[PDB]
């Protein structure tokens, strides 16, 4: 039951058309690539 977490500033969303994406608060821009795959 543990949660997978973005980091600090980092949230996920899904668009309309159906792709999550991502908005780092931290910088005021989105991204479509999950920084979770980055770590």
């Amino acid at each position: 039951v543990t949660q997978s977490f973005l980091p600090p500033g980092w949230e996920m969303r899904i668009a309309p058309n159906g792709r999550p994406f991502f908005i780092d608060h931290n910088t005021k821009t989105t991204t479509w690539e999950d920084p979770r795959l980055k770590f």
